[PDB]
Formats: C-alpha cells, sequence, structure tokens
C-alpha cells in the first residue's frame, strides 16, 4: 500500500494547510482579553470547535464568512462579555489573515508535479481565494462548502466531490484524502471507502484544539506529523 498508487490528493484546508488555530487566536484576541479569566489557548480553540460545528449543522448553506460572525457571538455570550455586531463581522473577515503552515507552500508545489491536487474545504469561495494566494499553488479543483450547500462531515460534501472528479479524469479509487481532522474528514472518508492519510498537526499538543472531537476515532492508511514528512515518505518510495 503506497503513496504512489494514487493519481490525486484531496485536501482539507484549515487545520491541514492553513494554520487556522493561530489565525483564530489572533482574530479573537480582543474578545478573549475581555474575559480576563486568563483562558488557555486550547480552551478558546475547543470552545470555538463546539460552536462552529454546531452552527455549520444548523445553517449548512451559510457562507463561512457569514457563519464565523455567529460563532464569535456564541462565544461572547457563553463567556458573559460584551461585544458588537461589527466585531463579529470583522472576525468573519479575518480568515484572509489566517497563515499557512510554513511547510504547506513547498509541499504542495512538490506534490503538484506528481498529483492532481483537490481542495475539499469548509469555506466560501471569496474567502478561500485569499488562502489560495498564501498556499502558492494551483488546485485542479476546489470543492467548497459554498459549492456543496453543506459543511464537512456531511455526506453531501463527499458526494459532491465524487460527482465532479469525473471532469478531471478521476475515479474515487484514484484519490488519497489527506487531512488533519478525524471528525471533519477521516470518519466520512472511511464511510465512503476512500484511502486516507492523516496529517497529525497537533502531534506534540494536548487534545483536538479547533477540530471537534470525533464520536468514534477512525482508522487511517497513512499518518505523518507534517506535510514535509509526507513529501519525505514519497521521495523514499521513489528511490525504493
Amino acid at each position: 500500500m503506497r503513496l504512489g498508487d494514487y493519481k490525486a490528493l484531496s485536501f482539507d484546508c484549515y487545520g491541514t494547510l492553513i494554520d487556522w488555530e493561530s489565525g483564530m487566536i489572533e482574530g479573537l484576541r480582543e474578545l478573549t482579553a475581555r474575559v480576563g479569566t486568563d483562558m488557555s489557548r486550547d480552551e478558546i480553540l475547543q470552545a470555538h470547535a463546539r460552536h462552529e460545528s454546531r452552527q455549520q449543522a444548523q445553517t449548512p448553506g451559510k457562507p463561512y464568512r457569514d457563519l464565523l460572525p455567529i460563532v464569535y457571538k456564541r462565544l461572547a455570550e457563553q463567556w458573559g462579555v460584551p461585544f458588537s455586531q461589527a466585531e463579529c463581522e470583522e472576525y468573519g473577515r479575518s480568515v484572509r489573515n489566517w497563515p499557512a503552515f510554513v511547510d504547506s507552500p513547498g509541499a504542495l508545489q512538490y506534490l503538484k508535479k506528481y498529483y492532481k491536487l483537490i481542495i475539499l474545504s469548509n469555506v466560501d469561495n471569496k474567502t478561500f481565494q485569499y488562502s489560495n494566494e498564501k498556499l502558492q499553488v494551483e488546485f485542479d479543483a476546489i470543492y467548497s462548502a459554498e459549492d456543496v450547500g453543506a459543511y464537512k462531515p456531511s455526506d453531501r460534501n463527499f458526494e459532491y466531490m465524487n460527482g465532479h472528479i469525473g471532469d478531471l479524469g478521476l475515479e474515487p479509487g484514484d484519490i488519497l484524502h489527506t487531512a488533519e481532522s478525524l471528525f471533519h474528514d477521516h470518519v466520512p472518508a472511511r464511510k465512503f471507502g476512500m484511502a486516507n492519510c492523516w496529517i497529525y498537526r497537533r502531534h506534540a499538543q494536548e487534545g483536538f484544539g479547533a477540530t471537534m472531537t470525533p464520536s468514534h476515532e477512525p482508522t487511517y492508511d497513512f499518518r505523518f506529523n507534517s506535510m514535509a514528512d509526507l513529501v519525505k515518505a514519497h521521495q523514499e518510495e521513489l528511490r525504493n
């Protein structure tokens, strides 16, 4: 079972390629400073993970940039601090400042030479263009929640992808699904019988941070601590 057996990689974006935990800590800085209970970084992230995933189930058709303002509000009310609608909307715009993991541009440019690259992402298209600039590669396809009408882990996001990869000359068996999130990505990837590769970004950290906890932890076919280590394994297959 080898990485070179696939023609294409489908990627999660935020958590896998974009460091959305740094980005949202920064976008929420002014809000959490009002709490003054000196909350840990991971307590903020997990509180966000709960409200974001519940709100993505509540309104599956809401553009991500309009859904994050509601999550900001839900956080503020949970913490008992005051806030404004203008601050909510600004936090929804902050995604364009969420930084890439620094190995992402290099790793994607390497993989571009061997793989068609697909994005399957919980995002709107306007917002994702700003992240695509940071990642500095051209994706063969971008299947966003806005395109789908729903957010991962919904069946609909994976059905949508399977319904369009034909236009790239691909079948589901050609695709290695590569992601950080057990809950958003690997539980549904396994359910659809995809080969999957877990990028364990939080390997040196405690808990799941900004990704919701999965009900039952899924299996995976590959695991690497980073995109750099994925590229290292692939170079290894080529020389062996």
